């Protein structure tokens, strides 16, 4: 039951790859140590080809099906709807990969009858052909990185017509059904301050809390046969269309239990035994396998009053704590159940006693204080990895404008609202792209977001607290003033008169720009002003577009 077996062919690109950081004039103002910044590619594959082969052995026991009993009791109160090929064809992101039958994104978004009829000939195979492997293809993701070299990721996709078709039988699923099974522990339901609000919540609910956070060594390399057919069992309690029915069994069978590798040049790499990382199942299977696991395993451990928080791979657990010693050896016993369900740790998990320390999706909780001076818990995370993405988006055009969804993500934060708007701001001011909508992400979903409309969405998201937010935890400002010092970003104080700046063109500008300059910057001025008023879930891998 190996993860991967190869043959030779190399993982191959599509276009020219840069490793190594562009420089353009805008570059110094953020970023002077250049060579910390790197982008993976196609080169280092074979090392990430190395990592992800494992053989995997399962042992499931009394505890897994007593928790997958449950889960499949509350997935048979769902009910999913059908997704039309319009409907499936409006969900495909604008840049998403074209078909090998022609056709694009854009073809597929227009309706075009191209490949319309292609997709009603992929999903007529899905409901008459159960055996057939899909075809899908390997490939470099070409990600952006601060040093410590790490080796490029994999996406291992079907082909846009079967991705259509995979929108059409499970859009409305994974959409409805990880709500339902796993409640208030399913994460990607939350906006950033929902979030903070349960975790604050959970830790309150708690005698003497203890929570931490369990990172599986490369997920979607431990994900078995068992793992993607149990999910197909969860899909299959829902109230389905037989038609979708059908498609749920055609693609768990042919798609995603396993298939053959393609590379770009159209080469046999391998075959793939485990999880897909480009299809629309990957958030919502990775979300219920590793809920299914790590419920079975807090069981295993003993571990009273377990408040989980489940986003695809990554796991928050918080519950009651028995003393330092007591917790570390129930956590071995968790590290245990989890790596005999196949779900072994990269670093085993630690206990926290501060809700402050626990690292939730790369992010933590801090507190800073609003206008009434009123202490305020928010998300955060380190600074390097988003403001070494914003230094290639300083010099390069990407179709994921990371920096924008930085922004959105964690607009209350230090770093974000002092480098990150003002930088791009200043940007977008002498581009005058102001009110040019631009690409992002968001959960793993797609978006087209106007710049102008920040105000309005960071309300929506944070409250106006996120406007007034001041006296950041020392902690925090040490980690932002130290990240400063590793990429050689300008202090602080050097952002607060750049932000003076783009604050005073942005009003000048009129209209939402003195929205965005009146709202985003107020914190730059000494005479502030007066701020009034102006999530469903994760599809990471999914290619979906809203
Ligand atoms: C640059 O654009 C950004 N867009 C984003 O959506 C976020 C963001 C933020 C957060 C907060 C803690 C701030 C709420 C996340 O946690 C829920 C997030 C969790 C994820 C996430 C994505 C995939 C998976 N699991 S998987 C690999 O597919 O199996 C698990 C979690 C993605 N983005 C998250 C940050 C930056
Ligand atoms: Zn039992």
């Amino acid at each position: 039951h190996m993860s991967y077996t190869w043959t030779g062919a190399l993982i191959t690109p599509c276009a020219a790859e840069e490793s190594k950081l562009p420089i353009n004039a805008l570059s110094n103002s953020l970023l002077r140590h250049h060579n910390m910044v790197y982008a993976t590619t196609s080169r280092s594959a074979g090392l990430r080809q190395k990592k992800v082969t494992f053989d995997r052995l399962q042992v499931l026991d009394d505890h897994y099906r007593d928790v997958l009993k449950e889960m499949k009791a509350k997935a048979s109160t769902v009910k999913a709807k059908l997704l039309s090929v319009e409907e499936a064809c409006k969900l495909t992101p604008p840049h998403s990969a074209k078909s090998k039958f022609g056709y694009g994104a854009k073809d597929v978004r227009n309706l075009s009858s191209k490949a319309v009829n292609h997709i009603h000939s992929v999903w007529k195979d899905l409901l008459e052909d159960t055996v057939t492997p899909i075809d899908t293809t390997i490939m470099a993701k070409n990600e952006v990185f601060c040093v410590q070299r790490k080796p490029a990721r994999l996406i291992v996709f079907p082909d846009l017509g079967v991705r259509v078709c995979e929108k059409m039988a499970l859009y409305d699923v994974v959409s409805t059904l990880p709500q339902v099974v796993m409640g208030s522990s399913y994460g990607f339901q939350y906006s950033p301050g929902q979030r903070v609000e349960f975790l604050v919540n959970t830790w309150k609910s708690k005698k003497n809390p203890m929570g931490f956070s369990y990172d599986t060594r490369c997920f979607d390399s431990t994900v078995t046969e068992n793992d993607i057919r149990v999910e197909e069992s969860i899909y299959q309690c829902c109230d389905l269309a037989p038609e979708a029915r059908q498609a749920i069994k055609s693609l768990t069978e042919r798609l995603y239990i396993g298939g053959p590798l393609t590379n770009s040049k159209g080469q046999n790499c391998g075959y793939r035994r485990c999880r897909a990382s480009g299809v629309l199942t990957t958030s919502c299977g990775n979300t219920l396998t590793c809920y299914l696991k790590a419920s079975a395993a807090c069981r295993a451990a003993k571990l009273q009053d377990c408040t989980m928080l489940v986003n695809g791979d990554d796991l928050v657990v918080i519950c009651e704590s028995a003393g330092t010693q007591e917790d570390a050896a129930s956590l071995r016993v968790f590290t245990e159940a989890m790596t005999r369900y196949s779900a072994p740790p990269g670093d085993p998990p630690q206990p926290e006693y501060d809700l402050e320390l626990i690292t939730s999706c790369s992010s933590n909780v801090s507190v800073a204080h609003d206008a009434s001076g009123k202490r305020v818990y928010y998300l955060t995370r380190d600074p390097t990895t988003p403001l070494a993405r914003a230094a290639w988006e300083t010099a390069r055009h990407t179709p994921v404008n990371s920096w924008l969804g930085n922004i959105i993500m964690y607009a209350p934060t230090l770093w974000a609202r002092m480098i990150l708007m003002t930088h791009f701001f200043s940007i977008l001011l002498a581009q005058e792209q102001l009110e040019k909508a631009l690409d992002c992400q968001i959960y793993g979903a797609c978006y087209s977001i106007e710049p102008l409309d920040l105000p309005q969405i960071i309300e929506r998201l944070h409250g106006l607290s996120a406007f007034s937010l001041h006296s950041y935890s020392p902690g925090e400002i040490n980690r932002v003033a130290s990240c400063l010092r590793k990429l050689g970003v300008p202090p602080l104080r050097v952002w607060r008169h750049r932000a003076r700046s783009v604050r005073a063109r942005l009003l000048s500008q009129g209209g939402r720009a003195a929205t965005c300059g009146k709202y985003l910057f107020n914190w730059a001025v000494k005479t502030k002003l007066k701020l009034t008023p102006i999530f469903v879930a994760g599809y990471s891998g999914g290619d979906i577009y809203h």
